[PDB]
């Protein structure tokens, strides 16, 4: 007997391994632990209407219960979830999730003001696809319709040569398939999610202990709906919310590039795999280096201590790291 119903929105189909593989056990646990008492509804491919971008205002706002979003979607908006877009910061999903979801804990209470947050978290390794390019070398990507998350991703993209067009993940198969597009940064497992692995048939990845870059993305919750909720009720959302959930998003997120890039390895789906050497890789670690000069001088005018953020959020994805591999 439903007292509460909890609507949740999100950009990306029902398919996507982060709907099948986190939010369908979410309201299993949800609906199973509360004894019915709260009803979780499932809304994907912004089915609720508005834009990606429009989420966190959604749920902020009381449109909609819970969200799943990219806080890169609203340009300044976030300033120190920033620092998680930096060019060769983030490893794994797993790993640098759970060095976002603790950065927030400690860093962005003001920023996130008015939400819940089941979950601050990344994506897995960011990667290139594209259409017709073969991307072996720096100079491959000059003058490229390239698509990213969020300002400083494209701001990277621009640095490299490429010509950024911002828009949410959720239009790149819109874009690509139109002609407005020649390639898109995401993780493998956002290839699979959008069904474009037979359109960027092309896929470019580096050497080394870092990926070229990731976004901090929320499972945010109306502060207002779970300040509403019964005291036996907040509960059982607390029993699935926090650094645990990050980790877990994550990891499946590892889990379903590990399944795409072995697909596309093997020949079982068509397409390319590109890897860039050392030297090669070092080049664009260069042009990276650019982005994070920039992002510290301009984090020290906005009155933030930047190199304190990025000595933090660094130092968290190592420890993360570190831990994933003792285990
Ligand atoms: O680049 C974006 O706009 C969004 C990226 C994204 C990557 C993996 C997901 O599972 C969801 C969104
Ligand atoms: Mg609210
Ligand atoms: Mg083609």
């Amino acid at each position: 007997e439903a007292e509460y119903t909890l609507r949740l929105h999100h950009f990306f189909p029902a398919s996507a391994p982060v709907h099948q593989e986190y939010f369908l056990p979410w309201k299993e646990a949800i609906e199973k632990e509360s004894d019915g008492r709260l009803a979780v509804e499932l809304y994907p491919s912004m089915q609720l209407g508005g834009t990606p971008p429009s989420l966190y205002d959604q749920a902020k706002d009381g449109q909609v219960d819970i969200i799943w979003t990219v806080l890169g979607y609203n340009s300044g908006r976030f300033p120190r979830a920033e620092v998680f877009d930096l060019p060769f910061l983030p490893t794994s999903g797993a790993a640098t999730s759970q060095a976002a979801h603790e950065y927030a804990m400690t860093h962005m209470q003001d920023e996130l003001e008015g939400v819940y947050p089941i979950a601050v978290h990344t994506h897995s390794p960011g990667a290139l696809h594209t259409k017709e390019t073969r991307i072996e070398a720096l100079e491959d990507i000059e003058g490229l319709k390239m698509r990213g998350p969020s300002r400083l991703v494209n701001r990277y993209l621009a640095k490299l040569g490429a010509e950024p067009i911002g828009m949410p993940v959720a239009q790149a198969l819109e874009a690509l398939s139109r002609g407005v597009l020649d390639g898109t940064v995401i993780p493998f497992e956002a290839i699979t999610a959008m069904g474009l692995a037979d359109i960027t048939t092309e896929h470019t990845i580096f050497s080394g202990d870092r990926a070229l870059y990731t976004t901090m993305m929320i499972v945010a919750m109306d502060q207002d709906k779970y300040d509403a909720l019964p005291e036996d009720l907040q509960p059982i959302i607390d029993a699935h919310a926090g650094g645990r959930e990050a980790y877990r998003i994550g990891q499946i997120m590892d889990q379903a590039d590990h399944r795409q890039i072995l697909a596309i390895q093997s020949g079982e789906q068509p397409g390319t795999i590109t890897r860039l050497g050392s030297e090669e890789t070092a080049r664009w670690q260069a042009v990276g280096q650019e982005v994070v000069d920039e992002w510290i001088a301009e984090a020290e005018e906005k009155g933030l201590d930047g190199q304190m953020l990025y000595d933090d959020a660094t130092r968290l994805v190592e420890r993360y790291t570190r831990a994933a591999a003792l285990e």
